C-alpha cells in the first residue's frame, strides 16, 4: 500500500501540497520560463500540476506553488517507512557560487584532522557500550566543533538556539527557533544575529568569534509545529561570508547513503552546546561549550520511549535510564548540531538537529532529533532560487 521510492513512482492527482498551497502546471509561466536550468529524469512525468518527484529529491514528491518564480512546496503521500540506520574521499553536491566555499574541505577540523591530531573522546564514537562507565559532559577542547554556531536575539541580547556551519555562508537550526507560536516566538531576519567561533558563553574572546547578520531566512516547506515538530528545519543565510580559521570551520552533510555507512558503522553520535535547549524551556547553566557523546537509540525502542508517533524523520540518543543511572534527554542546545565522523573518510558530518518529543515537560528518556540526511535537494533549490 504505502509510497515507494519517495514518490518517483507516482501517477496520481495529489496536486496541493501538505500546507494547503495549490500546485502550479508543470507547463506554466514561471515553471517553464523559469524553471528548466534544473535537471529532470525524463521517466517522471510532469502531467498537469500533478506532484512528482522529477529530481531524486529525498523528501518527496513536490510541486511549484504561487509566489517568486521557482517557489514551491512537498506534498502528503503515505511514505513506506524507511529506517535509515540500517587524501580524504568527497565529492561536492552544491554549486560553490550559491553555497559559497567550504564544501570541499568540509568536517575537516584545523586544530584536529589536519594535524593527524585526535580529540579527547572521538575513539567512543565507535565503541560500544560495555555496559561500565560511561564518558560524561565535559567541557570541549579549543578548535573541537568549529561549526558550532550561536543564534541570539538582537535586542534584549539573549542566548536563542544553537545551530551549525554549512559553508561561509549557510547555517542550519531547527524552526522552533524562529517561528513557534505556542512560545508567542516569530522572529524576523532583523530580530537575530548570530556568533561564530564561540567557546565562552560569557567572555568576549578577541581575535577568535565573529559576528554577523542575518540575510535570509528559509523555514522548511513541511515545518508543522502542530505535529511533533514535523520537519523542524531552517536554513539561514549570512549576509556577510564568515572566515574560515582555527576555530571556524563547515560540518558536512550526509546523503541517504552516507547517513546509512554512519549509523552502521558508529555506536554513538556527539552533541555540543552551553546546555540552551534545558534553560530555553526552563524560561518558556555551563559558561564553557561542552561536549557528549550518545549512543544511538535502536528505533523500537525509541517509538516505545514515548507517547507520540515517532516518524521515520526522527531519531532518538542517549543512555537507558535504569536505578542508578539518568538519561540524557533534552541535552544540547535547542536547534543545534548533533553530529557523527566517518571513519572511512575521517570527516564530520551532520547526523540531527536537537529538537524534542514530548517536551521537556515529559522527555526523561532519551533526546530528539531530526535527520538532516534528506535536505540536500531542499537546500540545493533554496541556494539556486537565492542566487549568488
Ligand atoms: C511573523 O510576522 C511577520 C512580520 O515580520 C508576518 O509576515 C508573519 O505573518 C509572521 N509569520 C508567521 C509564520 O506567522
Amino acid at each position: 500500500q504505502c509510497v515507494p521510492d519517495r514518490g518517483q513512482q507516482y501517477q496520481g492527482r495529489l496536486a496541493v501540497t501538505t500546507h494547503g498551497l495549490p500546485c502550479l502546471a508543470w507547463a506554466s509561466a514561471q515553471a517553464k520560463a523559469l524553471s528548466k536550468h534544473q535537471d529532470f529524469n525524463s521517466a517522471v512525468q510532469l502531467v498537469e500540476n500533478f506532484c512528482r518527484n522529477p529530481d531524486g529529491d529525498e523528501e518527496g514528491v513536490w510541486c511549484y506553488v504561487a509566489g517568486k518564480p521557482g517557489d514551491f512546496g512537498y506534498c502528503d503521500l503515505n511514505y513506506c517507512e524507511e529506517a535509515v540506520e540500517e587524501t580524504s574521499e568527497y565529492q561536492t553536491f552544491f554549486n560553490p557560487a550559491t553555497f559559497g566555499s567550504g564544501e570541499a574541505d568540509c568536517g575537516l577540523r584545523p586544530l584536529f584532522e589536519k594535524k593527524s591530531l585526535e580529540d579527547k573522546t572521538e575513539r567512543e564514537l565507535l565503541e560500544s557500550y560495555i555496559d561500565g562507565r560511561i564518558v560524561e559532559g565535559s567541557d570541549a577542547e579549543i578548535g573541537m566543533s568549529p561549526w558550532q554556531v550561536m543564534l541570539f536575539r538582537k535586542s534584549p541580547q539573549e542566548l536563542l538556539c544553537g545551530a551549525s556551519l554549512i559553508s561561509d555562508r549557510w547555517v542550519l537550526t531547527a524552526a522552533h527557533c524562529l517561528l513557534y507560536p505556542p512560545w508567542d516566538k516569530n522572529f524576523t531576519e532583523n530580530d537575530l544575529l548570530v556568533r561564530i567561533g564561540k567557546h565562552s558563553r560569557t567572555r568576549y574572546e578577541r581575535n577568535i568569534e565573529k559576528i554577523s547578520m542575518l540575510e535570509k531566512i528559509y523555514i522548511h516547506p513541511r515545518y508543522n509545529w502542530r505535529e511533533n515538530l514535523d520537519r523542524d528545519i531552517a536554513l539561514m543565510k549570512l549576509k556577510k561570508p564568515v572566515a574560515f580559521s582555527d576555530y571556524i570551520h563547515p560540518v558536512c552533510l550526509p546523503d541517504r547513503e552516507t547517513a546509512a555507512s554512519l549509523l552502521q558503522a558508529g555506536y554513538k553520535g556527539r552533541v555540543t552546546g552551553w546546555g540552551n535547549l534545558k534553560e530555553t524551556w526552563t524560561a518558556n547553566q555551563p559558561s564553557v561549550l561542552q561536549v557528549v557523546n550518545l549512543p544511538i537509540v535502536e528505533r523500537p525502542v525509541c517509538k516505545d520511549s514515548t507517547r507520540i508517533r515517532i516518524t521515520d524523520n526522527m531519531f532518538c540518543a542517549g543512555y537507558k535510564p535504569d536505578e542508578g543511572k539518568r538519561g540524557d534527554a533534552c541535552e544540547g542546545d535547542s536547534g543545534g548540531p548533533f553530529v557523527m565522523k566517518s571513519p572511512f573518510n575521517n570527516r564530520w558530518y551532520q547526523m540531527g538537529i536537537v529538537s524534542w518529543g514530548e517536551g521537556c515537560d515529559r522527555d526523561g528518556k532519551y533526546g530528539f532529533y531530526t535527520h538532516v540526511f534528506r535536505l540536500k535537494k531542499w537546500i540545493q533549490k533554496v541556494i539556486d532560487q537565492f542566487g549568488e
